[PDB]
């Protein structure tokens, strides 16, 4: 009521902007929260002020961070205004013009929408689309890319180009990474030609992975092709210069390479799931597991190596066990199953022994490694239903990636949407869905062209 | 001939489907075999793969007519012994002909940590996770 | 209401065949979908239309792929349609020979009915129970 009383007032200025760059649809942005919180009276209030004052001043202005209110909704977490401002179907004849979505033609249940993409398709600077998956402070990520123009967006564009791009990326890789292999296993001709290659897309990977780098979990990949670059051409500058530690270098960066085919299983569905579940695991199970083993292993080596530690009487087979990094070793023997079990000579106390191994091995087998399988299957039950959404996520880096990466005139040559006359002055970019909708029946009035198409 | 043999055993699996309880075990054996284990196959095989070589490389040193100490030959060998590691029957021991011993044995390790307590572990739970789905459509 | 027009309309052709061989039972099939998306109004007008013009004519018809409705039915997917037309009790004494399913005799709560098997129980040359196993789409 207040509310209509001040905009109804002659004098109240709608477009005034705060000290922070602010105007009124900026602060009801800023303010609204979730549905479970707020019951979803900022959307309302929304719609009410722009369709109290017709024009697209308000939300073509920008803060003192220079941000439509569209694109700080994009900037902070906030779904159920982006949702809405990001499909707004007005009814009325009058400001239907200031619609983001539109009818182009219904007929019975079938009917085609149409969706404006003018700050969002990623032809401007910092658009919608290039915010909600750029923008590592929200953490909400997973809904705002399941919207109506951005999951479409992403679905063309990969039908378009990013898919193969990615595959030819592949490609490069893997004939690189098999002449790695060749290389590292028979050490005339062979050496000139491949070699070559090898410090050429070596150095061409250290470049842009490095490049990447410098702008800085989810890009923790480009850590370790940097890495693997780094010591491919190390063992080439050391192959070069004369010294034995460059075989060491180069076998690593091999199998780092084959541990880093497992970036390009997110280019398939059934695959990058699977590789998102296991890149949780490793976080949330594994290393804890990892932890409180390794303190078992230190623990009971240096309580081994003391019991062992009388002399061996120059006979290496008496003792078995020497400074602590054989008794280390020989736990980690035990369980895989190749460790010697016995009563050990040169122990003055084999029942104590006996039993601090036995207590190993109970502590390892029957308890802590089950534990992390138990957890493990705790874990899988909850990122089995978000998995899709975090692959979509990734790939949709990806995809933005490629996009960057084009030549100016290449990426206009495709320019996802099509030029649609809204109004009488109003053309704009629209991207077309279609949809089928059994479920509510009404005379179709306000659309675009009476004949579909 | 024997090949004929053992893969008929393996038919005997289609006669399990006359009867229930064992039809819908067949049934779950079938769908897991699809959904998971072809997963675990494929990253364990491409592992297999790189540390063959990775290690072959290393081991690769003349074993000056001696066979007992280069325990590694041709790429072959080194899957081989891999594989028998798996189970228990592989030999882990500081190795004489392999001039880097210390990067030999932490390749290693990182293979038996990679395979058993995260990339096996995890196909248990991932069957942990589909024979909830199928138990009841089965 | 406007189907009531046109059917009580003298010169509406009911068993009219589209250029694709679809009557309008037929049509009503290759559009039905599930329950949880049209809350299964198709059912209704297949009934109702049968029920208006009472006949064995319309169901036993062939498209040009050479099927009845509801054979039809069973090549595509809809279940919520071939319950209903696999087992139809009409009470009206009337129309009853148009049923699928009839009671033979019933006494408290114990009930016999009887269901038929003309072009279900595989002794025609494609049925229902033969599409509906070895249809693999």
């Amino acid at each position: 009521e207040i509310v209509q009383l001040l905009m109804e007032h002659e004098q109240t200025d709608i477009t005034s902007r705060d000290s922070r760059g602010n105007n009124i649809l900026h602060a009801l942005v800023t303010v609204a929260e979730d549905f479970k919180t707020q019951n979803d009276f900022v959307k309302r209030m929304y719609d009410m002020i722009l369709l109290r004052s017709g024009n697209w001043e308000l939300e073509t202005t920008r803060n003192n961070d220079g941000l439509t209110p569209l694109q700080l909704a994009a900037k902070m977490g906030k779904a159920e205004i982006l949702k809405y401002i990001l499909s707004r179907e007005i009814k009325e004849k009058r400001l239907r013009s200031l619609s983001r979505k539109f009818t182009d033609w219904a007929y019975g249940p079938v009917s085609s929408s149409l969706y404006d993409l003018t700050n969002v398709d990623t032809t401007t600077d910092n658009s919608v689309l290039e915010i909600t998956v750029y923008n590592t402070n929200i953490d909400n990520r997973h809904e705002m890319l399941t919207l109506e123009p951005l999951h479409t967006l992403l679905h063309m564009k990969w039908k378009k180009f990013a898919k193969h791009m990615f595959f030819l990326s592949f490609c490069f890789y893997f004939f690189y990474n098999i002449t790695l292999t060749l290389v590292s296993y028979y050490r005339g001709w062979l050496q000139l030609l491949g070699r070559m290659f090898v410090l050429i897309w070596a150095m061409c990977i250290s470049v842009k992975e490095g490049i990447a780098i410098f702008l800085l979990s989810d890009a923790w990949f480009h850590f370790v092709f940097f890495i693997q670059a780094v010591l491919v051409i190390l063992s080439v500058f050391l192959y070069l210069f004369a010294y034995k530690e460059y075989l060491a270098c180069l076998v690593l960066a091999m199998a780092l390479g084959w541990a880093n085919m497992l970036y390009y299983t997110r280019g398939f569905q059934s695959m990058g799931m699977y590789s998102v579940m296991i890149q949780k695991v490793i976080l949330h199970d594994v290393l804890k597991f990892l932890f409180v083993y390794i303190v078992f292993l230190l623990g009971f080596g240096v309580a081994l190596a003391s019991l062992i530690e009388k002399c061996p009487k120059d006979n290496k087979d008496c003792s078995s066990y020497g400074s602590f990094s054989d008794a280390v070793l020989e736990l980690f023997k035990l369980t895989i199953g190749l460790g010697d079990l016995n009563i050990q000579q040169n122990s003055k106390y084999p029942i104590l022994f006996l039993f601090l191994l036995i207590t190993y091995v109970i502590l390892t087998f029957v308890l802590l490694l089950n534990m992390l399988i138990a957890l493990m299957g705790e874990t899988v039950e909850n990122v089995s239903k978000e998995s899709e959404r975090i692959w979509r996520l990734q790939r949709a880096r990806t995809i933005l990636e490629f996009e960057k990466m084009l030549p100016e005139w290449l990426r206009s040559r495709f320019r996802m949407g099509e030029l649609c006359k809204v109004a009488e002055d109003d053309f704009r970019l629209c991207l077309r869905i279609n949809e089928v909708k059994w479920t509510e029946w009404k005379t179709h009035v306000s659309f675009l062209n009476e004949d579909p198409g």
